[PDB]
């Protein structure tokens, strides 16, 4: 089968659970399209009562952010006629504002401009959706694909640059605040047997290194790539390639969800993870096989230096076999990040700049998450996964 009709082996990590990933396979002829624009791709996914399995093949670069004309959108298309950035920033400023939350009529006008936005390029996935791009250049740019369904494939697409034109300030958000965006490239919101495969995740043309910091802290416009929340499950990340991106993979949104218990089960193997700052993934109660995955980056790097590769949350469980860190002066320690209530991780053949560690012991934490995956493919050597990944992973791959 093509691209557009094979499903999810039915031994390829957790999507391949009861019912299993076949998205659209068994579409009939009048629900195959290709699109080639924001019109077309929205016109082809329909409402989320459009449940027919359906495949749509995305040629060429599709911009979401477009008008009905396809016509681009910017900042001044989607603003609000009261906000205005400058006094947004005087509005918020730590020396007049203070520590309390933004409020009032620049926030609730930056609130409204970013709900403007919100309205083109956020768009959600309906039931049993096949999603591949043809050839080596399908891209989706500005994006954010929801999906709140279930039986869903994504593959073979570049997502560049989810970016969101009126980011929100947040004094309490760390030490000395942050800045915090809405978008990312694909959200699955209590999405249930996904596999997203052979895609690109990146900030296209926009890298964070382009934007400017206020009040010292960066102005970011980005914010996840492949985030999971809500009760999504069944999930297979295969052959992905993630690059030069801050926070790229949450799952699990909040340590109070937990109805997320007993949920996130989520496969990530053979991804690669280039120039990410932190979260690959960042974990909260889900049982998440982790394998065969690379990681690259450098701690000293002027645009995306490298902070962790995996978040262990709140009662995550965090399963990991054969993955590859390359990322020079790190220590074992250091490799994983440890949130308040994460306290066990299993790893093994963990490979730290070519020597064997054990990430989990160097960080105290139990080796026991209290289940041992048995959805999965070949498990390669940690010798090997370096040139598997680096070879395999990422849109224009196959086509
Ligand atoms: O900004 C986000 O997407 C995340 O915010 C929280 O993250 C924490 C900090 O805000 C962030 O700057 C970085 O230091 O990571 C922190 C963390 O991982 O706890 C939430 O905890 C995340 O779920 C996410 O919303
Ligand atoms: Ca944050
Ligand atoms: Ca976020
Ligand atoms: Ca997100």
């Amino acid at each position: 089968a093509d691209l557009g009709h094979q499903t999810l082996g039915s031994n390829d990590g957790w999507g391949a659970y009861s019912t299993g990933t076949t998205g659209g396979s068994k579409a009939s002829s009048s629900n195959v399209y290709t699109v080639s624009n924001r019109n077309q791709l929205v016109s082809a996914l329909g409402k989320e009562t459009n449940t027919t399995p359906k495949i749509i093949y995305i040629k060429g670069t599709i911009d979401m952010n477009v008008d009905d004309n396809l016509k681009p959108l910017g900042l001044n298309d989607y603003k609000d006629p009261e906000y205005d950035l400058d006094k947004y920033l005087k509005a918020y400023d730590p020396s007049t504002w203070g520590k309390k939350e933004p409020s009032g009529t620049q926030e609730e006008a930056r609130a409204r401009s970013q709900k403007n936005q919100k309205a083109r390029v956020m768009v959600d996935i309906p039931a049993n959706t096949t999603i591949v791009g043809s050839g080596t250049n399908a891209k989706v740019v500005g994006g954010n694909f929801q999906i709140k369904s279930d039986n869903v494939i994504i593959r073979n697409i570049e997502f560049q640059d989810a970016y969101d034109y009126f980011p929100q300030w947040d004094p309490t958000d760390g030490s000395s605040g942050n800045w915090n965006s809405q978008y990312d490239n694909i959200t699955i919101n209590g999405g249930t047997h996904i596999w997203i495969d052979h895609c690109t995740f990146n900030d296209g043309s926009r890298p964070d290194s382009t934007s400017p910091k206020y009040y010292g802290r960066k102005y970011q416009h980005h914010d996840g790539q492949t985030d999971a929340s809500n009760g999504a499950n069944y999930i297979t990340m295969s052959y992905n390639y993630y690059h030069d991106h801050d926070k790229s993979s949450i799952f699990g949104s909040s340590d109070s969800k937990t109805s997320d218990d007993g949920k996130l089960k989520i496969t990530l193997h053979h991804n690669r993870y280039k120039n990410i700052v932190q979260a690959a993934p960042r974990v909260r109660f889900g049982q998440v096989h982790v394998y065969n995955n690379y990681y690259e980056g450098s701690t000293s790097s002027s645009s995306y230096p490298f902070s962790y590769a995996w978040g262990i949350g709140k009662s995550s469980k965090i399963y990991a076999q054969n993955n590859v860190i390359d990322v020079p002066g790190l220590s074992a320690a250091k490799t994983i990040s440890v949130f308040s209530g994460g306290t066990a991780l299993y790893d093994s053949g963990t490979l730290l700049n070519g020597t064997q560690i054990n990430a989990s012991a160097a960080n105290g934490l139990s080796s026991s998450v209290g289940w041992t995956p048995s959805l999965h493919g070949s498990i390669d050597a940690s010798a090997n996964v370096k040139s598997n990944v680096i070879n395999q992973a990422g849109a224009g791959k196959l086509n």
